[PDB]
């Protein structure tokens, strides 16, 4: 009951910042996450014994893939923590509870392949879920782990609070399907620019939580350049594997996923920052002003990719 998780001084300080890297010590990530829940939500949102057993089951159900791994899960959860801490009063007791869990769980049991690859390979998951294939599977894995004995961290909620939190987590996880991001952001642009945007409108909150999830999910583009650059390796290692598997199915993969076209990476980062990242953190900063650091870091790293092309690194 009186057991405050504390971190070494540098982490204690650095963790509050958007650009925090959680480090190479796997065995500290669970304590980083519990620390984040306690400061975000309260020391009493969750029975500690249930929380810990949930975290270790979630961890076990992430695979040893180069990017879509347990490190990713905790990285996206920490970005959500930074957003929630710099916007204290805008979110309910339940949204704070559900969104960190949503982020930790958001890529559960990912195999390192796009929804696109499942559809062309004709994976059973693509017959069970026609759109947002992996994302419906991720949510489905969350519920499975929540129903393991001694793993219901939401046990103390009412019947209707429990249903509310599982619906926050479902929409939060579906929103990480980047196919849905584009429309979601355009609608948020329009609504904020005409003044229609209203945070008491539940369907408007949903869109804003949706955009936060894209932002946290893409947060590797908002790090110090050496972190961004080294994560890009892990990211491309999956794409090139998936490209290999597309070729095995007798299909030329998009150049992004083609490991013969490594030369084109810097320009592909350009495309991505201009088409996806900058628009994402631009619209997010308009809706949620204290998140500007994400936009500024994203801009700084775009500038760093421009420099790679110009042969200045
Ligand atoms: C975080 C991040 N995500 C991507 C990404 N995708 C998002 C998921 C599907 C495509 C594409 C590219 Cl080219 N870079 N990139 C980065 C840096
Ligand atoms: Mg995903
Ligand atoms: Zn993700």
């Amino acid at each position: 009951g009186l057991m405050q998780f504390t971190l070494p001084v540098r982490l204690c300080k650095e963790i509050e910042l958007f650009h925090f890297d959680i480090g190479p010590f796997e065995n500290m990530w669970p304590g980083i996450f519990v620390y984040m829940v306690h400061r975000s939500c309260g020391t009493s949102c969750f029975e500690l014994e249930k929380l810990c057993r949930f975290i270790m089951s979630v961890k076990k159900n992430y695979r040893r893939v180069p990017y879509h791994n347990w490190k990713h899960a905790v990285t996206v959860a920490h970005c959500m923590y930074a957003i929630l801490q710099n916007n204290h009063t805008l979110f309910t007791d339940l949204e704070r509870k559900g969104l960190l869990i949503a982020c930790l769980c958001h890529d559960l049991d990912h195999r390192g392949f796009s929804n696109s690859y499942l559809q062309k390979f004709d994976h059973p998951l693509a017959a069970l879920y026609s759109t947002s294939t992996m994302e419906q599977h991720h949510f489905s894995q969350t519920v499975s782990i929540l129903q393991l004995e001694g793993h219901n961290i939401f046990s103390t909620l009412s019947s209707s609070e429990y249903e509310q939190v599982l619906e926050i987590i479902r929409k939060a996880i579906i929103a990480t399907d980047l196919a849905l991001y584009f429309g979601n952001r355009k609608q948020l642009e329009e609504m904020y620019q005409t003044g229609s945007l209203n945070l008491n409108n539940q369907s408007h909150r949903d869109r804003v939580i949706g955009l936060m999830m894209t932002a946290c999910d893409l947060c590797s583009v908002t790090k110090l350049w050496p972190v961004t650059k080294l994560t890009a390796n892990d990211i491309y290692a999956e794409f090139w594997a998936e490209g290999d598997e597309m070729k095995k199915l007798g299909i030329q993969p998009i150049p992004m996923m083609d490991r013969d076209k490594k030369d084109e990476v810097p320009q592909g980062q350009l495309g991505f920052y201009n088409a996806v990242a900058i628009p994402c953190y631009t619209t997010l900063t308009q809706i949620l002003p204290p998140t500007e650091p994400l936009l500024k870091a994203c801009r700084d790293n775009l500038s760093q990719w421009e420099k790679v092309i110009r042969g200045e690194e």
